[PDB]
């Protein structure tokens, strides 16, 4: 069953506004990414599955940022995230790829002849 394997604070940058914002994000083992104003009804902010996304990091215009590109259809999604230390950025783009991993090799399995 569906798992949440890594919870916290992450700061958001907006996507049409682009300012950043704090949010409480939460990953789940089946690629659900879900964000919210406050730690946790009330609904979530942010919304999106990790399945199939690439990770990309930089440095500017903040140093410690990372992005989840995921291409859908036509339409190409990026969610851009700030944390304080390289290291903790590390924290999270190594359990979102593991996540992301699980899902590769589950598609594959299903795909491949």
């Amino acid at each position: 069953d569906v798992a949440i394997v890594k919870e916290g604070w992450l700061h958001k940058r907006g996507k049409y506004i682009k300012t950043w914002r704090p949010r409480y994000f939460l990953l789940k083992n089946d690629g659900t990414f879900i964000g919210y104003k406050e730690r946790p009804r009330e609904a979530p902010l942010n919304n999106f599955s990790v399945a199939q996304c690439q990770l990309m990091k930089t440095e500017r215009p903040r140093p410690n940022t990372f992005i989840i590109r995921c291409l859908q259809w036509t339409t190409v999604i990026e969610r851009t995230f700030h944390v304080e230390t390289p290291e903790e950025r590390e924290e999270w783009t190594t359990a979102i790829q593991t996540v992301a991993d699980g899902l590769k090799k589950q598609e594959e399995e299903e795909m491949d002849f």
